[PDB]
């Protein structure tokens, strides 16, 4: 197809992973400035993940409880916080490494790089969709939890993803950097599920976008459609409805293309109702929907 | 299950800006050397045959711009090797990693730093292709580009990019600056020799994808290693040795499955196609994961 997954490079992470400890329990924080972030259940012994009282298990809690490391070396906690599902740690060193940053709450659709992590120490990094949701299809491992998804815009990494857990089908589920969980999931080691998926039209939009750069344009019809009548459509064959926000960030491919957002969804329209009759779009029969505009830019151009 | 890329900071640290006349591509800055494609210093008229041995000694060290993020450094020699050139700079770089230079064999996976004017932009898996190409994503500017893998705290540098062919892959040399492939750094329109499918990594993907309890595609037979090579042949893939055997143990046990079923297995899917159905997320059967890989990630 000419596209692939491509993540940021992870340096400007890698360079913020600690190690985080309570007992035996041993997860990944984030070390910005002061302070390390990290999953709540860092404080939980095996018994208290079955049913835990977060605020009674951190009353039990001192400074002198938690072991925070980079690397074989330890950073001194001297203040310690709950905010939502994340632990805050104060440390008495800065990190000198700590980039240019900000924490933002992503979108189903929107995509981010993984920095996987295990006793603090990077171990792979790879792109992953917010699906609609609200799992992504990770590669995580016991010790992953508190590994982070982040996009990076010029100097500047933006955290959207903290790790938290396993669900029964495989996927993951977790928090942003404010400890308020993607989805209806709580951290809790009780049986949860994941709703039934969707498939995420914004970007499936972007690819066909993707399609027309290339000169693979078959399937643009002569035809547009209202954003309300192509939005029930779409729920029939399990497409999740578009968004002012969703037509807003088609609108760079829009104009690159000269296609109207509404007119490619008339297309896309087609394409559900009729199917491909046999032909293939990027060299594909199936479509993709895990590349958002911002990733077809980035490879395109 | 995810293709993983190794996490590219020590190699970030590493990538500096180079410049001769109007070309700019990307350096890898170790110790005291930055290494770069020779094509730099290729003008337009020089590109189609250049004589580079002719074009390097008409250049001066001033010729050279290297820039480290808002920092120039002073090139004060060069010399080239096959098709990488050499620039000895006066200032050391500390965030040098443990490293060394090795050439990987087709099949063998490794990471894509693609970067453009000395800036790291993405990072990728990718594999040496059967025949020497790799499917890459390059724009202008990525030249320098390089491919690499980690062990421990080593980084292994394997990969520069210098080119794209007209099929969409790409083109480049090992860190001695000799090609893979029958490729030469000049600006013309080259074809590749007929690519093959790598074998031993499809099976790997498909224990792969057993592990995650994806099995439908598996039958109750069993081939031997020559007719199942004869039927790879036949399909384009790569022939499968005993050491592909052996390196596929381990996945074989962790399942139960013998490598020589699920050769039968694989048969059957080159022979009946997928059915609409998919492994692991995709249509197609997957060549870029190495048994190594697999186990690294299931472990
Ligand atoms: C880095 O300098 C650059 C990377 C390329 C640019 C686009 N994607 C890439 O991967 N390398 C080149 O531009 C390279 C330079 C020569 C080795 C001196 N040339 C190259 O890759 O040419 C691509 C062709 C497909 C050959 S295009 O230029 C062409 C040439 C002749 C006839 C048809 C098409």
């Amino acid at each position: 197809s000419g596209f692939r997954k491509m993540a940021f490079p992870s340096g400007k992470v890698e360079g913020c992973m600690v190690q985080v400890t309570c007992g035996t329990t041993t997860l990944n924080g984030l070390w910005l400035d002061d302070v390390v972030y990290c999953p709540r259940h860092v404080i939980c012994t095996s018994e208290d993940m079955l049913n835990p009282n977060y605020e009674d298990l951190l009353i039990r809690k001192s400074n002198h409880n938690f072991l925070v490391q980079a690397g074989n070396v330890q950073l001194r906690v001297i203040g310690h916080s709950m905010q939502n599902c994340v632990l805050k740690l104060k440390v008495d060193t800065a990190n000198p490494k700590t980039p240019k940053y900000k924490f933002v709450r992503i979108q189903p659709g929107q995509t981010f790089s993984v920095l996987a992590c295990y006793n603090g120490s990077p171990s792979g990094v790879y792109q992953c969709a917010m699906r609609p949701n609200f799992t992504i299809k990770g590669s995580f491992l016991n010790g992953s939890c508190g590994s982070v998804g982040f996009n990076i815009d010029y100097d500047c990494v933006s955290f959207c993803y903290m790790h938290h857990m396993e669900l029964p089908t495989g996927v993951h589920a977790g928090t942003d950097l404010e400890g308020n969980f993607y989805g209806p999931f709580v951290d809790r080691q009780t049986a949860q599920a994941a709703g039934t998926d969707t498939t995420i039209t914004v970007n499936v939009l972007a690819w066909l976008y993707a399609a027309v750069i290339n000169g693979d344009r078959w399937f643009l019809n002569r035809f547009t459609t209202t954003l309300n009548d192509f939005n029930l459509v779409a729920m029939k064959y399990n497409y999740e409805p578009l968004t002012q926000d969703h037509v807003d960030i088609l609108g760079p491919l829009s104009a690159q293309t000269g296609i109207a957002v509404l007119d490619m969804c008339a297309s896309l329209k087609e394409l559900l109702q009729n199917g491909m009759n046999g032909r293939t779009i990027l060299g594909s029969a199936l479509l993709e929907d895990e590349f958002t505009p911002f990733d077809v830019v980035r490879q395109c151009s």
